[PDB]
Parts: structure tokens; C-alpha cells; sequence
């Protein structure tokens, strides 16, 4: 797998959150996320998908994953999905944008979703 | 599981795309997506997460999932993540916003990501 | 014009007027001949009271292939009654015709400390029509 | 003022000037005393040529707790050289100080047919500084 080895490993973003991921041979992503920010403590299950056969033209590798913010310590009734691309090489990075949706009443639904961007670097 | 039965099943969105999902007992989401739009043909693997213990106060249930747009028929070098909440009842619906990231060169990276909103209804 | 009034572009008359979204917020806009959008916004939701000044831009010469007309506008949520230290931009398109519509997505950013910066921005979607709830 | 010039608010002087994002696009803005944002935009990327009019709004009385100052602005991508039938809104905050910054997210919506409506909108993030590349 071209990027299997490149994607799999331990990453950290600009907040200092940590993203431990394994890129499967079938395109699957699995691992754990630990947020340095928000209503989060310890590690949360993640799962996702990546393009296991990216273009050979210098293109990044598209990928995405979801965390639901429930674990054995806390439940923030929320989920974040990161959508981005892996860029291999010198400085491998995963450049993402994300959508954090909280469970709300219908009167509060208009304000359910935060949006942001995380840049990940490896170890 | 409160919403296990509610979330699991076959959903269709406003474009007529179909979202077949199984809500796991551990918070996992799995299934297949078939897009009525874009560079997509037939079904694509999805995986995601949902809050398996949502608030009892009339709140929706937060959830998210990823499709990488590679299957046996086509590869669009792209991934969509849907971020939203399930709202049970009369009219069960899953109200989402999504981020579609394509693999790009670094000169084209500024325009890598589309954003939209899909509303799903069951069968 | 032939009757003596001024000649309106396309979307000038269509966009200009009073609009309502699914929250029941009120969007009073005047589309300028130069591409300017001006007016007021009254939100039915959130930390908002009375009317807020808005300004924006729209494509005053849109494609003639059936496509909508692109536009956008900003409200900063400060007026003489309230300051929510935040601003919303709507980006969308106008779709003319029988039931005219403005279909938008929006980005609401709040002023924050650097430590709360990751959570500065809300995202959503509003559909506007000229029919009142 | 004491020397005879006009008294600038906070962010009035800080925001007003010439800015550059990581693409090397050029953002020339004047922050009005009334909360108005006006100026021009020259994009180094995409279907754009020369300068585009912009308008927006900013919080002219921001919190005094160290938080940034919220703002937003629209460009419709039509000028006398090019029409990309599309409009970008930036939503973000101004962070004053040693290296002042404007940290934004943006929504670029194109006019589309209803069948291409699902793909109307691009999303991204630009950081602006007053230092040129
Ligand atoms: O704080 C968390 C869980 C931790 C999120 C951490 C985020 S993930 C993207 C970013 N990258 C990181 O590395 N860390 C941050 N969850 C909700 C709870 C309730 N919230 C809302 C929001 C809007 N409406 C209603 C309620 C606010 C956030
Ligand atoms: O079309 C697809 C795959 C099918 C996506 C279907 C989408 S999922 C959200 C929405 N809800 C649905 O039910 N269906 C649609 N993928 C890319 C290919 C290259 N694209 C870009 C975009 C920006 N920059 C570069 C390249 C455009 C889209
Ligand atoms: O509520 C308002 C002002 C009114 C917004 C009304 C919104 S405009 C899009 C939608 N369409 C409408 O018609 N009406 C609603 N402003 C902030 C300030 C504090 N907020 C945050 C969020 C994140 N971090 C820090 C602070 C949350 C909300
Ligand atoms: O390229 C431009 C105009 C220039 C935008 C420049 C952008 S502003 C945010 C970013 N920051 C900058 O400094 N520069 C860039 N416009 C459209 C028209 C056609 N497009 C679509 C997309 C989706 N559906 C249909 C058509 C793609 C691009």
C-alpha cells in the first residue's frame, strides 16, 4: 500500500490533540483520538475511510473519519467528522476541515454544528 | 439500544441517494451509500460513529460517517463525511451537513473541499 | 423604461424585498444596480434583538443557462440593543421564478480567546422565501 | 484627538490596511467607524483577474477580555475583466498585537442548475497578515 505506511502512525494537530490511526488494506481507518480541547477526556474510538489507490500525479490522498464523543469517562452528546487529505513526503501532513455536530432540541438545531480546520503532523 | 432500531435501516436523502446503515451496540455505524449525484456509480463502503447513549431531554442523537469514493467501478479520489443528528419519532430524520474533500495538488488545495447539507428520511 | 420608470436588471427586482427563513427570521434586502446588497436582518433565534445592518454583493450579470444567481452578505451582531460579539456571513444563490428562493449556507464566527479559537465558528443553512409564516 | 487628527477606535486602525493570505491574495480593507468594511480583493487563485469590490461588517465594540474581533465580508467574482458567477464570504476574527492576523473561514457559492446545486459551495480557510510574501 502506497500510503499505508505513511498514514498509519501517531499524529498531532495544532491544538496538541493526538490522532493514532491504522490504515487498513481495504481502505478502512481505525484508531483513537485524544482531544486537547473541549468536553473530552482520555481517548475516543474513531473509524473512517481513505482512498487506498490515489492518483499518481502528485495529488494528495483523500480521507475522513468520525469520533463520537462518548467513552467510559464522559459523554458530550456530539460527533466530529474530519474531512481532508494526506500529503506525503518530507513533512507528511494531513490537512483537514471538520464538522462537530451536537445533539440538540429542534429549537436549538440551527446552532448544532461547529466548523474548523486541523493540520496534523507525525512523530 | 434506544435508537439502535431507529437508526438502522434504509434512508434516502433529498437527491434520492440511499444510505443503508446498521447501528452497532458499541456505537459503530456500518453500511453502504449509493449517490444519485456526482462521480459515483453503485455502492460504496461507509463507516462511522454515533452517540449510543443520547440525552433523555428531547435532544437528537449525534452521529457521523465517511465514504471514500473508491469501489470496484470507479475511483473519484475524494471522501465525504456527513456530520449530523438523528431525530426519532413520527417523521424520523437524520439531518446532516457534509464535507467532500478531493485529493489535489498543493496549487489546487484551496479548492479541495465542497460543503453541503443532506436530510435523510426512512422507508 | 417605456412607462417612464427605471429599468431593473434581472434579479434586481426579484432579490429586492422582504424574505423569511425557516427559523422565521426576517431579511429585508435591496439589490443595488451596481451589485451591492444592503438592508437589515432580524433573527428569530440566538443572541439577537431588533434589526441589524447588513451589506453584501451579488452577481449582477448571471449566466443565462438556468443557473441561480450567486450572492453573499454579512451581519455583525452589534446594534443599539445587543452585542453578541459575532458575525454571520450567508453565501448562496438566488433562484428566480414561481416560488423564488434564496438557498444559503452560513458561517457564524464569534470573537474568542486563542484557547477558545477552535470553537469560534458555527455553520448552518437557511432557505429564504418571500412567503411569511 | 489631541494633535488635531481624528480619534480611531480599537480595531479601526488595526484592521484598516493591506493584507495577504497564504495564497498571496491581496485584501485591501478600510474599517469604517460605523462598523462597515469596504475595499478590494485580488485573488492569487481561481477564476479571478485584477481587483473585485468587497463589503462587510465588523464588531466595532468588541469584548475587553482578550478575545478577537468578529468580522465578515463578501466578494462577488464579477468585474470588468471576468465573471466567475460566484461569491465568497469570509467569516472570522481580527487578532490585534505584534503580528496582527485575520483568521477566517470562507464559503464560496457558485450559481448552478438545481441538478448541480448539491455541489454549489466550496469551503476553506485563509489566514491574513500585513507582511507581504
Ligand atoms: O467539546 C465537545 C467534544 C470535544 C470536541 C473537540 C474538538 S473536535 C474538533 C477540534 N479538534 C480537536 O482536536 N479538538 C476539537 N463537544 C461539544 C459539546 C457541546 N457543544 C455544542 C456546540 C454547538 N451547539 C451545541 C453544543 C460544544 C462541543
Ligand atoms: O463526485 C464525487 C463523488 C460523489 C460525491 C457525491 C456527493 S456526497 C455529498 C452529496 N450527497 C449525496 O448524496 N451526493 C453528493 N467526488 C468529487 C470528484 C472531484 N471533485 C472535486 C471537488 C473539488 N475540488 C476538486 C475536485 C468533485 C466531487
Ligand atoms: O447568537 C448569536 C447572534 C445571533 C445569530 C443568529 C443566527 S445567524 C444564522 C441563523 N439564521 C438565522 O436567521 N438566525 C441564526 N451569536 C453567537 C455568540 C456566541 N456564540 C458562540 C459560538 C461559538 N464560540 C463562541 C461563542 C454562539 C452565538
Ligand atoms: O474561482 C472562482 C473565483 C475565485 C475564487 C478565489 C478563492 S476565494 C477563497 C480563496 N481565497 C483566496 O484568496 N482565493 C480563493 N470561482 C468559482 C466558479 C466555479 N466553481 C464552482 C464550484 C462549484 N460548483 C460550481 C462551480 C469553482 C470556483
Amino acid at each position: 500500500g502506497r500510503d499505508e505506511a505513511g498514514i498509519t502512525g501517531t499524529w498531532y494537530n495544532q491544538l496538541g490533540s493526538t490522532f493514532i490511526v491504522t490504515a487498513g488494506a481495504d481502505g478502512a481507518l481505525t484508531g483513537t483520538y485524544e482531544s486537547a480541547a473541549g468536553k473530552a477526556e482520555s481517548r475516543y474510538v474513531l473509524t473512517g475511510r481513505y482512498d487506498s489507490a490515489p492518483a499518481t500525479d502528485g495529488s494528495g490522498t483523500a480521507l475522513g473519519w468520525t469520533v463520537a464523543w462518548k467513552n467510559n469517562y464522559r459523554n458530550a452528546h456530539s460527533a466530529t467528522t474530519w474531512s481532508g487529505q494526506y500529503v506525503g513526503g518530507a513533512e507528511a501532513r494531513i490537512n483537514t476541515q471538520w464538522l462537530l455536530t451536537a445533539g440538540t432540541t429542534e429549537a436549538n438545531g440551527w446552532a448544532s454544528t461547529l466548523v474548523g480546520h486541523d493540520t496534523f503532523t507525525k512523530v
